[PDB]
């Protein structure tokens, strides 16, 4: 079961999930010209909705998209949650597109579906990853705002193509690397690794997305006395680590048990990461 | 006036242009996971449709998208052309999306609208361009098929953001450059320049789109005795040229009269380019 709400004349309107909602001329379809958020629905609630709404505002600023505001998104989330089963974990995505062009109103909607069994299983049992190069220097995106570094966009054909290429090798997911070999991020997730008693993540100044799940782990780790660091790591760091995870709003913490075909353990560190994220 | 046809149960179905046609869960919207072609409609005909359909097949191969075949696209084009005025120049776009996922059928449609007055005016009176870096080495995409070099995709948020950044400087359009400074292409067009009595264009091995308009110019130039070359040019070549154009299916030949604020003439070469493309 799926549910959709569209923002129409200053209100959220529920529409059947199978019914078309975007026209052929919507720039979100034709040019991938829009932004999104992926929000976890757990026990019929959105525990981290505000974190996603703040970043939605930031992505929309980067693309010069007029956003309808927090109250509008909360009305749309409420509309899709109305009849959602508490026992069924969901992914609520929020889309904002440029619409028919800058002048006509942007298209805003909410769409809710179950988290699939295979994503839940990756959370339970972990993932293999392939390292793929993005071809950009680590320092380049900071000086090239047209590359939309730091924006969560609808233009993810490359993100998905990287995952299909990894699937062809036998891997579940991807860690992107800069031209120099620096770790960037996953196509839809943030890389964290444990070494020397510290939790590490790559720096945002490389033009990656600031991940909300990573930020929440780091905040909890500080309160608990687990040191954290922003570290310009390489693939060598993932092999040498005590543990590696990909973090994201919906899948959550996926332990990385294989890097480019090199199997690795987690030093029994995943338990404390999961307790902190709970 | 606009017209849309959707591919439904092995036939083209005309729908009103204002009516929604894609659901919230279409991967073409949510991930920009699809390909397109932009086809000129002139005097109620598509003079170069076959060129676009061959490349559509190539883009779909790069993204692993099952394509409905030439006959299907010609039925969809015919459907949108049915009541189109011969006196009104049009842009017919063809979209193929991954649909609800690899397993459910891809979404295919055709959408036709007038070429806007401002695009026609760029064809008539020419354009200013800004040079912007893509941050990738010229040779990188050839070894990184997940970057979808050479595919005409729906994931063009960066393409459009580059144009808005150029608009902010006072420029009409963009020429992308490799990390080394090599000319790549426009966000939606192919760069050609004249120097030493030769027509030049950048090589496709840099991961650019092979442009159909550029190819057709080069073929006609050979028949007419105007030498052509694939040349790994830089921005220096555009300043030093006798003439510069951006070429594309819909806008056609747009003479570049300004590069990064440096005004330039065309050596009265545009006339022969236009005669060859006619
Ligand atoms: C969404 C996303 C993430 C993960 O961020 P969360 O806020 O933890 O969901 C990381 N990188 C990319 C590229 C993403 O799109
Ligand atoms: C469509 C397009 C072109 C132009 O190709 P034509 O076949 O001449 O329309 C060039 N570069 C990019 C990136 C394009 O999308
Ligand atoms: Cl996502
Ligand atoms: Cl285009």
């Amino acid at each position: 079961q799926r549910s959709v709400a569209v923002w129409r004349d200053g209100a959220a309107v529920t529409v059947p999930a199978h019914q078309p909602v975007v026209t052929a001329f919507d720039l979100g379809l034709g040019r991938g010209d829009g932004i999104f958020e992926s929000v976890a629905v757990v026990a019929g609630r959105t525990p981290h909705l505000a974190a996603h709404l703040t970043r939605l505002t930031r992505s929309a600023a980067l693309l010069g998209l007029p956003a309808p505001g927090d109250q509008a998104w909360m009305e749309m989330v409420a509309a899709v949650l109305a009849d959602w089963p508490a026992a069924l974990e969901g992914v609520c995505r929020l889309f904002l597109t440029r619409g028919l062009g800058d002048g006509t109103p942007p298209t805003a909607l909410a769409l809710l579906a179950p988290v699939p069994a295979d994503t839940l299983r990756q959370r339970a049992e972990g993932i293999s990853v392939a390292t793929l190069g993005l071809g950009v220097p680590a320092d380049f995106r900071a000086g090239a705002p047209w590359l939309l570094g730091g924006a969560k966009t609808l233009s993810y054909a490359v993100n998905m193509a990287a995952q299909r290429h990894a699937h062809d090798l036998g891997a579940d997911d991807v860690v992107f690397t800069s031209l120099e070999g620096r770790l960037l991020e996953g196509p839809t997730s943030t890389v964290v690794w444990a070494a020397g008693g510290t939790l590490h993540t790559p720096p945002v100044e490389t033009g990656i997305l600031p991940g909300t799940t990573q930020a929440r782990l780091f905040t909890a780790a500080a309160a608990d006395g687990w040191p954290t660091s922003v570290t310009p790591g390489t693939v060598d760091d993932l092999h040498a680590a005590d543990a590696v995870w990909l973090l994201s709003g919906v899948r959550g913490a996926a332990v990385v048990h294989t890097v480019d075909g090199v199997r690795r353990g987690d030093g029994d560190l995943s338990r404390r990461v999961r307790e902190l994220l709970a």
